[PDB]
């Protein structure tokens, strides 16, 4: 109605499970419902199927569905009615939104920055191209310092600082991994995972006064990732909990072992009493991936995924 003198911004950024992943319904009067305080910087050519226009970078509304560089907008659920609103896959960057903003300034709102890119890696991907006015091609899938994936994780975060020299950093969103558990050269991944975050703050270093080492909050993965790589998983995600850098911080969902909160159907159960059908109603016509556990559930995104990066963002700004 009004809108907000300022932002805080947060990043969000890496791979699948970074990003709108969730097969199971949006419920955009519920759970999804997005917010005018809640914003996301844009990149798509409309701001989601049916909708306005927008330019690469406008503020606009935050949805279920973000503006990453991979586009899920038109992965729609079986038994969406309205492909207006309960259009594509869901991601956790909404719920964490507004799990945040009850605890800011009533003139400030949250400006997410959206760049995630499913099957994205270290160690394999194609580069793709970084195009100025567009940001990383649809192809860009390597992650590494100076690929188009990186030029837009920096362009992007630093557009959102340049926007308004009151808005402030709240730091990065990170789940990223699966892909590199995979490779022969996994073993690399902890040493371009470091490289990047150092080149990432030197690039941001001169916006020191929006910083108020900016954390990344670096989220793990399924258990379906965890049981099948698991010497890989202890390499990558390891180097997470026991970074050198200073502030980075291991976000968690479960406990050891633990199953649960993925895409497997027998994972989402459906809700009637909201209108919440999950992921088993999905088929290869229209689902992400045959591997259905790899990902999140719709359901863990707007639940436990969000409440422990939310957590984990206050406490990092509450102990200094």
């Amino acid at each position: 109605i009004i809108s907000p003198d300022y932002y805080y911004v947060l990043t969000v950024a890496g791979q699948s499970n970074a990003m709108a992943y969730g097969e199971g319904l949006p419920l955009p009067d519920r759970e999804d419902a997005p917010h005018p305080r809640i914003k996301q910087l844009a990149r798509f050519a409309h701001t989601h199927p049916g909708g306005p226009s927008c330019h690469f970078n406008d503020i606009i509304p935050l949805t279920h569905c973000p503006h990453d560089v991979q586009d899920m907008q038109s992965y729609h659920h079986p038994l969406a009615t309205n492909h207006q609103t309960q259009y594509g896959t869901v991601g956790q960057a909404l719920h964490i939104a507004r799990k945040l903003l009850p605890f800011i300034p009533d003139n400030a709102g949250i400006l997410i920055v959206p760049c995630c890119r499913g099957g994205s890696a270290f160690t394999a991907g194609s580069e793709g191209t970084y195009s100025e006015r567009h940001g990383a091609s649809h192809d860009a899938c390597r992650w590494g310092t100076d690929t188009p994936l990186y030029q837009d994780l920096v362009s992007r975060t630093r557009a959102a600082l340049v926007k308004n020299p009151q808005n402030k950093f709240l730091g990065v969103c990170w789940m990223q991994g699966e892909f590199d558990l995979m490779t022969s050269d996994y073993a690399s991944h902890p040493q371009h995972f470091n490289h990047m975050v150092e080149a990432f703050r030197r690039d941001l270093k001169q916006y020191h006064s929006q910083l108020n080492d900016a954390p990344w909050f670096c989220g793990d993965t399924t258990w379906y990732w965890k049981e099948n790589f698991p010497h890989a998983y202890e390499a990558i995600y390891g180097n997470y909990q026991n970074n050198i850098l200073a502030n980075i911080i291991f976000v968690d969902f479960q406990q050891q072992g633990a199953r649960g909160l993925t895409n497997a159907p027998d994972e989402d159960p459906d809700d009637l009493s909201t209108g919440y059908y999950g992921s088993a109603y999905r088929s290869p016509e229209n689902w992400t991936t045959a591997l259905r556990s790899s990902h999140f559930s719709s359901a863990a995104r707007r639940g436990i995924i969000s409440d422990r990066f939310v957590e984990a963002i206050l406490q990092f700004w509450r102990e200094r």
